């Protein structure tokens, strides 16, 4: 039964992994164990009654894996068949990178926190479409695999002055083959990216993605899993004041984009004691209360038109919860992944299930944005 995510082997490697052994060696170990597809998996049927939707993406659970867990996509159908329904690769940009200095990553299994500062490290536009590319074969071939959705993270080389330029490049090279392009504008890790957060340059790099993405019709064209155009996200940082945040929606109101990802990173957090000192943003169990807020936030100012990806210290069905009354339509892991090991997808799936069933809804759907 090594097959089974849940198999008692996998916590007890973990908590080791988590102890002792460096965390992008045990991320290394990770990528090695899906490329050779020998994960764990669960294919089993997930409840019809938390399926979820952003306009024509039909997600068979409310559970993806977040950008920069694999930047790559060298590893794509073993992450999903862990029991998610989607995975962001990426952040990719046109040339590859190999970020920021070493040691950049660090882990507080006290706290259930990461800090990074990763730095868009990744091989390419060029080199992840291909990857890419394989998998959209692979899934051609694998009924399991064929309602899985895959969307694509965009930013900019880190030397590039005009991030649009890189946004255009990658759309013409990646996005007939991803169901969604996340623009992210809000690393704290690429100096001057969170600037593109201002409404005015959002605007018009929004604008510039989306004539871009309907130019590819002018010029079986969709080798994805909608068959369609990739929807349009932004991802957006939570430290912004609230003119930002007011300004941001009226943008995303006026451009129509299909959702917004809350949200990447935080600065702002001051008390883990083993972080003190270092750059870089904060995932995990410390993120939830800002970035869930973040969320009552924006499905206000955007008056509940523009579908929410929920980010940040997601580890529990009850954590999903919150999300999805806050006004989330599906949720996204990373933190969880890393310290909960390959149950994770497995796991939260029971928990947001049994919650569903105790709190009286009849699916998934009827809990978004209840808080409101
Ligand atoms: C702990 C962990 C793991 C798991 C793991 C690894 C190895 C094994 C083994 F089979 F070997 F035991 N089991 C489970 C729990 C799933 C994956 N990733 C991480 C991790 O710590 N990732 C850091 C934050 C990271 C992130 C980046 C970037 N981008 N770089 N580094
Ligand atoms: C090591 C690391 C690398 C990340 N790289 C990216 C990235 O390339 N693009 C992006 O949009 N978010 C990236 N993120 C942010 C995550 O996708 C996610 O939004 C964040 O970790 C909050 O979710 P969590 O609290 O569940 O971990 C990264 C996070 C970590 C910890
Ligand atoms: O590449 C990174 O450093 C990075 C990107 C991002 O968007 N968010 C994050 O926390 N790190």
């Amino acid at each position: 039964e090594s097959y089974n995510p849940e198999f008692f082997l996998y916590d007890i490697f973990l908590k080791f992994c988590l102890k002792y052994i460096d965390g992008e060696i045990c991320h290394d170990l990770f990528l090695l164990l899906g490329k050779y597809n020998i994960l764990p998996y669960d294919t089993s049927n997930d409840s019809i009654y938390a399926c979820t939707n952003i306009k024509h993406l039909d997600f068979i659970n409310p559970f993806g894996v977040a950008a920069g867990f694999d930047k790559n996509g060298v590893c794509i159908d073993s992450i999903l068949k862990l029991g998610f329904s989607f995975i962001e690769i990426g952040t990719i940009t046109p040339r590859g990178q190999t970020g920021n200095a070493k040691p950049r990553i660090f882990r507080d299994v006290e706290s259930r926190s990461i800090i990074n500062s990763c730095g868009f490290n990744n091989m390419g536009c060029d080199k992840v479409t291909e990857n890419l590319i394989l998998f959209r074969k692979r899934q051609e071939e694998d009924k399991l695999l064929s309602k899985h959705i895959v969307g694509v993270s965009i930013g900019k080389n880190k030397d590039t002055v005009n991030i649009v330029d890189d946004l255009k490049y990658c759309i013409n090279k990646i996005g007939r083959y991803a169901d969604y392009i996340a623009i992210n504008v809000s690393s704290p890790n690429t100096p001057g990216l969170r600037d593109n957060q201002e409404a005015g340059k959002l605007k018009n790099i929004i604008l510039s993605v989306k004539e871009e993405i309907d130019n590819l019709e002018k010029n079986f064209l969709w080798f994805n899993t909608t068959k369609k155009k990739p929807l349009v996200f932004v991802k957006l940082a939570p430290d912004l004041n609230q003119e930002q945040k007011k300004e941001i929606a009226d943008v995303l109101l006026e451009t129509n984009i299909d959702g917004m990802i809350i949200s990447n990173t935080t600065t702002q957090i001051n008390d883990i004691k083993s972080f003190e000192n270092k750059k870089g943003g904060v995932s995990g169990a410390k993120l939830k209360d800002i970035s869930t807020k973040f969320i009552c936030e924006m499905y206000n100012y955007t008056n509940k038109q523009i579908p929410i990806i929920a980010s940040g210290g997601i580890f529990s069905g009850l954590d999903a919860l919150e999300k999805i009354e806050a006004g989330a339509s599906v949720c996204q892991l990373y933190s969880c992944l890393v310290f909960n090991g390959m149950k994770s997808a497995v796991q939260i799936k029971r928990e947001l299930n049994h919650l569903l069933y105790q709190r009286g809804y009849y699916n998934l759907k009827e809990a978004i944005g209840r808080k409101h």
